[PDB]
DNA sequence: GGGGAAGGATTC
DNA sequence: TCATGGAATCCTTCCCC
């Protein structure tokens, strides 16, 4: 057969807040990412169910989220605490299967493949799976069920929250054809409204385009991922994923393009972004910044050889340098990512 | 001879 | 200070050796 199984944690991180502080429970609840240049400044990562009632979601403005609901509970975001609760249901999972695709901290897929005969026990599955991380750790989820990761993921996306859907054989054909294609994973806003343009809806539609005009519009490999769900030929195996750059981005108190006042920052984030490298060892390095009108600007360089914290200082200082002696913008947001990672 | 670096798009 | 976090996947493009 080949059945995957996905389990996507209901809005994660406010969740944990209330499984630690009950008494939060059936009220709004939203949790922030606050960058420090001004009481509330910064953005919402994420808000539960009575928040988003309300217009109070992942992405706005804080500022935007408190002049829609003023009496909400706003709290700072703590990924540590939410990492740990993942990780015990990450192990829970692992007890359904040996073949666990950890995609993020709130998601995984399970290839039960071996464990489970048909979409009936699958769902029985489903059901275990969700009693079982609720006994544990007080959090549902939301499961889907189909025959490969993408549509386990629409499956999902179409029952949360607290649910579990299956979409079987029957099924994928009847999505294949309805299914707006802007709800494909990893198909975005730019690329759903270039889809449009050219009046291509359904997955169907691409199977009745020139493949190399449906290239030329979204790039080969969006349009060889959409034709391969299209023509039910995906299945791409479930597998352990390698994590391969590890960064840190801060905001400034304010916007400069003054050296001095922006490597406090820089030399901030390097050594967040080595303390969390742990053991591996990145042969290459970016700067990141973000100007003042919200452009993203990157340098970069890559070593034959791995770089050590000391070299990290004094390349991202130079990558700075040539970054501001480049653009004329001033930098609001400024950062490193370490990536190539040896072995 | 590509190849590497900068940016694009998506998602966390 | 004067909405627009932080993070990490591909992938594409385009310039220079
Ligand atoms: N712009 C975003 C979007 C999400 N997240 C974080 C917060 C979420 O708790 C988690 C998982 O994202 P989901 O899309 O699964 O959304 P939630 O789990 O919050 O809600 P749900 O899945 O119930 O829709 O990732 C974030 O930090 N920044
Ligand atoms: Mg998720
Ligand atoms: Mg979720």
């Amino acid at each position: 057969h080949m059945i995957v199984l996905f389990v996507d944690f209901d809005y994660f991180y406010a969740q944990v807040e209330e499984v630690l502080n009950p008494s939060l429970k059936g009220k709004p609840v939203v949790v922030c990412v606050f960058s420090g240049r001004f009481e509330d400044s910064g953005a919402v990562a994420t808000a539960n169910y009575e928040a988003r009632k309300f217009g109070v979601k992942a992405g706005i403005p804080i500022v935007e989220a408190k002049k829609i609901l003023p009496n909400a509970v706003y709290l700072p975001m703590r990924k540590e605490v939410y990492q740990q609760v993942s990780s015990r249901i990450m192990n829970l999972l692992r007890e359904y299967s040996e073949k666990i695709e950890i995609a993020s901290i709130d998601e995984a897929y399970l290839d039960i493949s071996d464990k489970v005969r048909d979409y009936r026990e699958a769902y029985n599955l489903g059901l275990e799976i969700k009693n079982k991380i609720l006994e544990k750790e007080k959090i549902t989820v939301t499961v889907g069920i189909s025959k490969n990761k993408v549509f386990a993921k629409i499956a999902a996306d179409m029952a949360k929250p607290n649910g579990i859907k299956v979409i079987d054989d029957e099924e994928v054909k009847r999505l294949i054809r309805e299914l707006d294609i802007a709800d494909v994973p990893g198909i975005g806003n730019i690329t759903a409204e270039k889809l449009k343009k050219l009046g291509i809806n359904k997955l169907v539609d691409t199977l009745s385009i020139e493949f190399d005009k449906l290239k030329g519009m979204i790039g080969e490999a969006k349009a060889k991922y959409l034709i391969s769900l299209a023509r039910d030929e995906y299945n791409e195996p479930i597998r352990t994923r390698v994590r391969k750059s590890i960064g840190r981005i801060v905001t400034m108190k304010r916007n400069s393009r003054n050296l001095e006042e922006i490597k406090p920052y820089l030399f901030r984030a390097i050594e967040e972004s080595y303390y969390k490298l742990d053991k591996r060892i990145p042969k290459a390095i970016h700067v990141v910044a973000v100007t003042e009108d919200l452009d993203i600007v990157s340098r970069g360089r890559t070593f034959p050889h791995g770089i050590s914290k000391e070299t990290a200082y004094s390349e991202s200082v130079k990558l700075l340098q040539k970054i501001l002696e480049e653009d004329e913008r001033k930098i609001r947001r400024i950062g490193v990512r370490f990536s190539k990672f040896i072995e």
